[PDB]
């Protein structure tokens, strides 16, 4: 029967810093991780910057001779699950590890290291791709790796579902620990997508912010003079628990994972519906399933990308669920600093909304100087806000008309 | 408590046929589909052979101009997908249309998509990539597209688990409808990897049979020349039903899917460990999931990829699982005819397994001339065995080291 779920350790990398403090520090500055791309050549691209990691060392990590087989995705994704990992104080033992899994995500994977290879066999021929070429570049390989270097031998897996997959990773994996698979997992996802191919795929479909010449002020959802998302790099993952295994052990818990929701919207392939249909269905299965009335809601990390149709989709959503209470609620969009980062945006993202819970502020929207019609609710403009935030609720929406809702609780 | 959950349709591309039914005659008279690659230069490559798909036509399923957005694997699920919802007879409407999701999932994905688009990004820039790049390219467009086709407004997402990805699929599914998260699911996975890349990828690692005089022989599961796997392309989907549901609407019952295992390795990036611990943790957690003792399994459709490592796990964890039954059992690889559909392996083997049990058959092994020391299990070498079959397992194990194995039932 349905055993309850609780973070116990939380890792990151994002465009504000190489961890969970250093990252939150930034988020409640309202301070910006989006800057000129600097790794590549962009002069013939329409957008020339995003959210970069900054002064990441693998040799924190890994040795240099395995990191060197592995796509800046699996990097990421290691370093944030090792984090996570030392986080919780778990100690995987003989008696432990075949209840321990991974389930670690990506939307892209390696897009980096298959431009690079392609680069090799179409310059070169095929002879010169690497050995590593498919181990080091298939989405599975973050739980492959992690499950080999710390001996976890529970559930291995990995969900792909473009710009919701941290949040459906997080959610499943929690499902895995609720009814019996798994007592620990570690979920989130890893993203790396800033090569020629990302910047020029999205790039081609006109998706991208193009405010070169003020690369800090380009994500800026909800505002009128939002132009498209900004794509940026990193990684979350959370060391998920059964409560009383955590309490056995007694582990510190940040907060509870009291609910989880999932929808289609069967709308379009990359165009989520005006009225936010199946957010909304999304945003009621995550309430149900957490047994909360609504108005228990005091604040929703959006999805808020600063694309024109997302934003104003979220906010129909929000209205839809919450009536009257969608007008108490707080409601930003920690990309507003961060940028998009795709398949790790839901897991940095329940981060942010587990660290609202534990400090009792709701972080920023930043650059929200002109709400655009209809942007009408607390949004937490331009700078943190102290509050009462007893559950917390984060929201992913992608490629597919694919919908993740988690919701957070206090946990005393 | 828990749903029983049945398999009302099925659909699959193959290199043995463009349906179910003729891929199964092709599999009941141990015909290969192994063949040298056309429409293609592989004279650098070490293996010029592999499992095509032979006169597709996506426009049975779509429009040519929905086709040209998606990149092959996409278009291969999206047919496996059709076939089976159609296969199943299932009337879609408002009253269920929530209670009806998708997750087809995919080993490597887009990779042919992501070659034909670094030739236009480094000779002519990114000017030239289509604005469909990314949503027609990324793993998770099959449950997305097939949602939106359909009005599927359930549970939707796609796993990535490199080789297991299809087991994976199915078994997730499963679990959601046992869990009451869903009423109907369409499962599997779909993939294309013919391309430089991929035949360069693998070739690159040694992985890939170099059998280029002889392909049809190349595939020789447990058979001591055997000298790698053979890599195919296709896809498979299965209708997945919660039984009520199923019997109330009068549907045809294929076979019922009672368990469900999943194990990590935690040994290697590539290699299973030789004594197959993990597939023997695997298999033993789907049989305890299924309520049922290793003496009632009748069928297993082995991974069985010709790889000397992989091959030899297999019989040690059958061996280990099974004791004095092991030699009772009929264990045979279907790759021996299909190749290695990586993430499509473990759905088109499903669909086998099902099979197997509605015409109580084991397929054969075929290319089985010499049993390598210690492959002394009834392998079904050369000819499909008529056979007692009521329990059959399908066993998937990939990179990273990750496991899956499903359990089929005969239903009456
Ligand atoms: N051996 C491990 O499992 C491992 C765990 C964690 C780390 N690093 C961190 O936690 C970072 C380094 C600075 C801030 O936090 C490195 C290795
Ligand atoms: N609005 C409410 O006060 C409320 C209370 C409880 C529930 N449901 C449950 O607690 C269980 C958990 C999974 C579904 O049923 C729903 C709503």
């Amino acid at each position: 029967s349905r055993r309850r779920v609780v973070i116990t350790g939380m890792g990151m990398l994002s465009p504000l810093g190489l961890d969970v403090p250093s990252s939150w520090e930034g988020i409640l500055a309202g301070r910006s991780g989006i800057a000129p791309i600097e790794h590549m050549d962009l002069s013939a691209y329409s957008t020339r910057f995003g959210g970069s990691v900054k002064g990441f060392n693998v040799e924190e990590y890994l040795s240099a001779k395995e990191a060197r087989k592995l796509d800046l995705f699996i990097q990421y994704g290691l370093a944030a699950s090792f984090q996570a990992v030392r986080d919780s104080g778990l100690e995987v033992t003989d008696a432990n590890r075949e209840r321990i899994g991974v389930s670690m995500g990506s939307g892209i994977g390696g897009l980096t290291n298959i431009e690079n290879n392609c680069r090799s066999l179409f310059e070169q021929g095929p002879r010169r791709i690497s050995p590593f070429f498919v181990p080091g570049s298939i989405i599975n390989m973050v739980s492959g790796f992690l499950s080999i270097h710390l001996g976890l031998q529970g559930p291995n897996y990995a969900l792909t579902t473009a710009q919701t997959t941290g949040t459906h990773s997080i959610g499943m994996a929690a499902r895995n620990i609720a009814y019996g698979e798994a007592d620990v997992m570690v979920a989130g996802g890893s993203e790396m997508a800033a090569c020629g191919l990302g910047l020029g795929g999205f790039g081609a479909a006109r998706a991208l912010s193009t405010r070169n010449d003020e690369p800090t002020r380009a994500s800026r959802p909800w505002d009128r003079d939002r132009d498209g998302f900004v794509l940026s790099d990193g990684s979350g993952a959370l060391v998920l628990e059964e409560l009383e295994h955590a309490r056995a052990r007694g582990a510190r818990i940040y907060a509870e994972l009291v609910g989880f929701g999932m929808s289609g919207d069967a709308f379009h392939m990359t165009a989520p519906p005006e009225d936010g249909a199946g957010a909304a269905r999304c945003m009621k299965n995550a309430l149900r399933d957490a047994g909360l009335d609504p108005r228990q809601v005091d604040y929703i990390n959006a999805h808020g990308t600063s694309t024109p149709a997302g934003d104003i989709a979220e906010i129909a959503a929000v209205k839809s669920v919450f009536g009257e209470h969608a007008h108490a609620l707080s409601m930003s969009s920690t990309k507003s600093m961060t940028g998009h980062l795709l398949g790790a945006a839901g897991a940095v993202e329940a981060i942010f909304s587990v660290l609202a819970l534990r400090d009792q502020v709701a972080p920023p929207t930043i650059n929200l100087d002109n709400p655009d019609e209809g942007c009408d609710l607390d949004l937490v403009a331009h700078e943190a806000k102290p509050r009462k935030i007893d559950v917390a609720l984060s929201n992913s929406f992608g490629f597919g008309g694919t919908n993740g809702t988690l919701v957070f609780r206090r946990f005393a």
